[PDB]
């Protein structure tokens, strides 16, 4: 999908991309990853998320009869977004297994306000 | 779809199944749900999983550029599983989004050995 | 269709099917049909639904050019639910053209509490 | 829609996009929109648009028997301008729902004397 | 395209018709139209619409590389309206490309609400 | 076409187009065109051409049975090379109605070799 | 080609046939040959056209990355004229690479006439 | 083809890229090649290969009755990595046929660690 | 492929056959594969080539964003030349990763000349 | 089907053919037949099996329901080596329905080693 | 047809192959053949069969209305054995145009049985 | 091509291959050669041919204008016969480009008789 | 066909004209013709050219296995040369199957030369 911005990386990670005035919104789903394991790393106008969710544990005595998850030991998605960031002041959140980053958009990309009629 | 198991449901929550000797170990993602406004109900061969997660919040100042995000905010599963429980000692965890339920099989249920000359 | 039920019957006859905790709602529209010409037959996990309208009157002195209503004047449908209901201490209401069923379901299939952790 | 030039956005929104040697013309068409209620954002090679109409207001006592008028309230636009523009001499004529934008390139992006021997 | 009425006409120009009690509104979206240049004939139940907006005006130093808004100069429609209308006490107001016409009903038109038994 | 250049343009304008380590050569078929009326315009990484031959001068007295020569009175052409050059120090020579254009590449482009170990 | 006369040869060389009253005007292009290269022949109503352009020279440091122009060193047509020359009397002239023939004279044509006396 | 990055050339020679947090590394096959008759060029984010493979030797009492190896003698390629390089410092080696290059990125990609509060 | 030979084996090892009047030389390319652990094995008329490669060596820090380069790690090819050889006395060379084997052709298989009247 | 080796015979008779420097190991699956009434045959570069299976006993009382195990009671392979065996000293062991044959290969086909510099 | 044989010739002429341990049995039918007009060759591994029927007898005095039978009269088949055989001490049977022939299987190919471990 | 008989090579050169009792003939085309550059070459059941024509040499004056003869200056073919040849008593004539070639058979191949019995 | 002159004729006859400033040189292939058998008329700028070969005799003991040269016993062609010719002093040659004709050109078509310069 290109609708003004490349989206590449490997495995299962759904994401959804928020823009506002003064910041860029970044939301991605990463179920059953853990707190610590997580890396997230951007750069100008460059975003990159790796995460390896460990495999389901099964003992011995059990076995899959049936499991539709993706079996993906390793994810990374990296995106592009439309506009620099502040890669300094940026933060991020994890609850749910759901990953909020804010990236404040640097002054010089920051759009201008035109006068009308 | 039947491969010796009935899943029904409605929305996207995918659920594996683990089948031990003595236990069944139901796994199912909800990515991004508050842990005490899921709901869980099960009895005789029958689980039902019913949740509900918050929309994409969004601010007046911003917008949703790009959300492949699923937007149902209603989603429910009920599968039959190949044998009965005993859900008044049932327990199931919720970390990271994943939902691990733990059903102990009932007596009956359970298989017997038997011995090969 | 197979999503946790089965459906059956024959003749114009549109029915909606509500799943409470501890009961079961069926709505059921009968369009002229009398109060007392209704008739119901549930057991079990077991429904089934029986009727006849009166034909058309018309007078010798008036002609019926377009009726898409249709004529046939004798309708039955048969459903089976999920679960078992205590019949005996079933209850229904009819108005407007509108049945209300109302099937508590039976205890061994009532649907305990899971809590979570 | 990608024919030398990128275009976003969503709803009805027609627009004309006019190169010049010293400038660039784009016309853009709010049929039914308020002065007050349009935006624009634009910065080096970028612009974008926000708009918002009120919907189709009607009485109680009537009933719309026929509207071909798309119902989108939100639409907006963003293009992808092939040459930098100074945005702090841009002006933009707003008359009858017609919007005309006229923006002086930058001098970088201006062009330049060739030798033709 | 029969709906109980008959539309006809030549060019872009959409239109929606809001049928009251009392009086219908019509509304007419005429973007790029001098508010001197749209006239109206309208009697008992018919109402034509003729408009001609002014051409694409271009520099020489200038050139379109897109241009999608319509290159029809001519447009004009004429709906019979399903209902007789008081055009001698009509009105009409035209803003932003919108033109809004009451057409109150002849009194024939007009029917009050009955009970029934 | 893309394959590391964008070409684009109007009419009957055989090009080719020769990289060099140091500079760009570009060889430009101008058939049927007098030398001062030839024109060419280009900056940094972009390069324009625009033309326009003598029409098919013919006497009274002879008449033009078959002529597959284009009658385009009015040719262009822009293709955007894929560095960026000085076109300030560029020059040309035209021969037998031949364009050979020398486009010296910027240093920031210049690309470098490295020892093979 | 067939179309009432007949037009043969190999490679690109656009050319028109002009009939005229007292002299056959053809214009061949041969863009990027060398005046002396050339070589035509003609008798009774047939002309042959031969033609052979250098080609595309290139240095060792340099390397084609594009060329559309057509590589075939070796070009030639041959026609048969609707018409009678007298090859002594032709004449040519070859500029911008326009290669035009004139044959001046076709004595049999000749419609003179007679005094009428 | 478009993943991320951009690939372009001509003939048989696969290219791997391996992406570091510090230094980008390149692989590729160069079978059958000779040492010296490679040559490397890149700047920003452009790097570019060109080599010449000797041709299949061929005694004169003997002859090829079967070869798919491919016969190309002239290979190069041209690939678009994701960041500018520091290629005063790049170093590269070729042994058994299999070239690779080692390149340090430049300060501006090397991407930041943002916390994961 | 069947043109009086026989070829089988797996991986991607690309070869050619050269038939000369005392002897066959055969050409098979080995990428990126060590000098020691190629190994050879020719009898009467059948030769065996065996070989595995090792893979990509990849720090833990850095990743593979694109490889086309073949993944087998185990590859070995054997061909039926369509002579005897003496192995006893054959030798072969490895350059940059071609394997070049020299079969001199046993002489009972050596072919007589025959002369013709 | 060809593939360096031809297999023939009649029934499901799975083989594999694993092949050493000094003995071929043949592995063929017998399930449900008694050793004493299994057949090999084995001479130059051909090997033949053949066997019987009993049939699926049925008692007076009992019927098959659902057999999809082939009912072929006769079935054998004869399968054509790359090399020649010593079946003198050949030796085979079958249990738990799996056939395993050891047949050292003839010296002629053992294969000689060639140096590789 | 390839199944360990092949089969060749020309005409009408079914055969049958029987492969015994010690010998071949092969059975040709040949009607309306006299027993010294039959003709077969055979050495090695190949078989070939030529016959010449006599024609069809009619009387003048009646007529062939319908006749099904093949009206060749020149007829042959040639087979190769997978085994050779010794033609020296072959021998064969003809009745009722039925032909039998026995050709013992050559010493090196009598396939040698192998005891079962 | 395989009809019975394998035959290979390159270039236009049509043969026929007549099997007989004691003799195998062999005729060659070879147009346009001379006799001393032909030549043959053949062992056991193998022939090969060799030939090469001069190309169609043209003076710097004339031009080709229509040769249909296939161009392919060294063509050659190897055909595998089914019996054995005493190549040391083999002959072959060529005349007017008409090649002739009689190889007797080996007395392997030679037929035997059979008692027809 | 038609490529300025007319091909016709019966038979595999190919052939090849060469068209210089003075004769014309046409070469056709004739295999197996003996040279008594050639004949040939030709006058102005029309050749016709007529042979038969003498059929592939085969003994009584051998059979055509295979044989794809030509059965055609009759061919002929006829072709009209574009120019006269002078027949009355034109030779041939025809040497291994191949006929040569030079047919010096009648001066009328000798184009004579056109001293354009």
């Amino acid at each position: 999908s290109s609708t003004g911005i490349q989206i590449s990386g490997k495995g299962f990670m759904p994401i959804s991309i928020i823009e506002g005035d003064q910041h860029i919104k970044v939301i991605a789903w990463l179920p059953g990853v853990n707190k610590e394991d997580i890396i997230l790393n951007a750069v100008g106008d460059t975003l990159e998320i790796r995460a390896k969710r460990s495999p389901l544990m099964i003992t011995e005595s059990e076995r899959i009869i049936y499991s539709e998850i993706p079996e993906e030991e390793e994810i990374y998605r990296t995106i592009k977004l439309p506009a620099t960031v502040k890669e300094e002041n940026a933060s991020a959140k994890f609850e749910n297994g759901v990953l909020s980053v804010i990236l404040p958009k640097a002054e010089s990309s920051i759009k201008k306000g035109i006068n009308i009629e």
